[PDB]
């Protein structure tokens, strides 16, 4: 029972911060005063978000940012520390907008990691910007470094970590040490950048934290749930793209790792983090969105999920149709495809013509408008139940979530989170986690304890028999096989022993 991680992005827009005000919602909608003392014990860190790599390839503010406010800004927050010597504020370097592969500062990032020199200035320049803000540790947000990209991203995070150990020495914050975290890839496509170095990526982090949410929006030519916790048969189904990473594995270890299609859910993303060896459970944390993906030109029958849509990608957001009905938000900031779980609370209990729906399947909640075609997906306090429940089952580090601003006013998404993992009177030892398609995957990091009679020699085994031998359990791919299971390619180590 060490304490799960509760990691809440903070984000704010460099207009925000030049004209920071605590007392004008239209010009700051959500100042650092709204996170109260209560919401401050119920986080364990803040993501301060974003910082930007520069054309110097150094960590920096955004270069119109002014500095005094931005100053004034994070000390507001790191003073919440005074009602919680637990608490952490880190800040981000990245984001989709300036570090995706069209983004703005796309090639700084490719360049800040790209040779020894240019790390050590790079890592030098977090620790800096560390220290001098007062941050508490240092997050990045990379979407995505690609496979040729990533020997040199793991070695930035190496010297990154190594300058963070000297500093935590220097200031004898053994108690809170300074710490490192990476979000990363929630589904295949974008993890398999990377997958097949997985466990170095981790190595040198306390916390890797599963973007586990956007697992569906207007890029796909169905809707579905952007965060379903397990799959749905009737939903749609991907390509699994981890079985063409550089692994070396044999057809049939890729095959029992990866199957192909599957579900995309957040049960997939962690399962496809626990098959690597070296990458613990303790330090992955699970993604959830406190918003959710609004989708319009639905047709009926189920409750808009699985349905061709018409709902634009492009950004910024191509024209003035505001069609979520009911979303004020939307209209503030140009854009009907994101309600944050704030507005959708609103919507639902307005006059709008929604009605929540839940998929028990998924575990998830759905607003569907009959009457104007429209699908939303996000999450709530009842999915977080089964989510919560599945984060203590698998010993994982803990939960993070994009992001504070769109909790409501009372923070009951964050509170629901703290009470499900520490509240002394809650209870989920019979929520039923349902019969949705977990992901069966299996791969050298999370081998199941297995019995079976022992290996010998001399004994002809048909296909398929299993075997216990040396520490493992082992099942042959063909028959009839004598050779002792591990010592040529005619076994297959499918278990450990008991
Ligand atoms: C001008 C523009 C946007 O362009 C998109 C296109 C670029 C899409 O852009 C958008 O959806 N924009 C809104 C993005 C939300 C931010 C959150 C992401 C997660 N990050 C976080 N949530 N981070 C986080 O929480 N951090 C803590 C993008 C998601 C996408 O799928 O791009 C794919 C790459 C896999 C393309 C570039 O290949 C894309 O694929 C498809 C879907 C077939 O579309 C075409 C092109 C070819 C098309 C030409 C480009 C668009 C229209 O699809």
């Amino acid at each position: 029972s060490t304490r799960k991680a509760v990691i809440g992005y903070y984000f704010i827009p460099t207009n925000q911060i030049n004209n920071y005000t605590e007392t004008d919602t239209s010009v700051v909608p959500f100042p650092v005063s709204n996170i109260t003392p209560a919401k401050a014990k119920q986080l364990t860190h803040i993501n301060f978000s974003f910082l930007d790599i520069n054309s110097n390839l150094e960590c920096a503010w955004d270069p119109a940012t002014n500095d005094a406010k931005a100053r004034d800004v994070v000390n507001r927050l790191t003073a919440l520390k005074a009602h919680n010597p637990s608490l952490r504020i880190m800040f981000s370097i990245g984001g989709w907008y300036y570090s995706n592969d069209l983004g703005v500062s796309h090639a700084n990032y490719v360049n800040a990691v790209k040779t020894p020199a240019a790390r050590t200035k790079f890592a030098q320049s977090c620790v800096r910007i560390m220290k001098d803000y007062g941050f508490d540790g240092v997050d990045i947000d990379w979407e995505y470094p690609q496979a040729a990209e990533v020997d040199g991203f793991i070695a930035a995070l190496q010297e990154i970590r190594t300058l963070l150990n000297q500093q935590t020495i220097a200031d004898g914050r053994q108690a809170l040490p300074y710490q490192l975290t990476i979000a990363g890839a929630g589904g295949a496509f974008f993890l398999s950048r990377y997958y097949s170095k997985l466990a170095q990526i981790v190595a040198p982090l306390d916390y890797i934290n599963l973007m586990t949410y956007d697992l569906a929006g207007p890029w796909e030519k169905i809707t579905n749930h952007q965060a379903a916790l397990f799959g749905d048969a009737a939903g749609p189904t991907f390509y699994n793209a981890l079985r063409e990473a550089n692994l070396g594995w044999s057809w049939e270890e890729l095959t029992r790792a990866f199957p192909s299609p599957f579900s995309l859910t957040v049960d997939a993303a962690v399962q496809q983090h626990l098959m690597m060896e070296g990458v613990p459970s303790a330090k992955i944390v699970m993604g959830v969105p406190f918003y959710g993906r609004a989708f319009k030109g639905v047709s009926g029958g189920n409750g808009g999920q699985y349905s061709s849509h018409s709902t634009p990608g492009e950004d910024p957001y191509p024209n003035a149709d505001y069609w979520l009905v009911g979303c004020d938000e939307c209209v503030r900031d140009k854009d009907p495809r994101i309600a944050s779980y704030r507005q959708l609370e609103q919507m639902l209990q307005g006059n709008y013509g929604y009605q929540r729906l839940w998929n028990d399947k998924t575990k998830t909640p759905y607003l569907y408008h009959a009457q104007n075609g429209l699908f939303v997906t996000y999450d709530d306090a009842e999915s977080f139940k089964y989510k919560a429940k599945y984060i203590k089952q698998q010993q994982l580090g803990g939960v993070m979530f994009w992001h504070l601003g769109q909790d409501n006013r009372n923070g009951d998404l964050l509170a629901a989170l703290d009470r499900y993992f520490n509240a002394a009177d809650y209870d989920d030892s019979q929520l039923d986690m349902g019969t949705g398609l977990r992901y069966t995957g299996v791969g050298p990091g999370n081998l199941p304890i297995m019995t079976a009679p022992a290996y010998v020699p001399g004994t002809t085994y048909a296909q398929g028999a299993l075997v216990s031998y040396q520490g493992y359990v082992w099942q042959t791919k063909w028959g009839y096989i004598t050779s002792a299971p591990g010592s040529d390619s005619a076994w297959l180590k499918v278990g450990r022993l008991a």
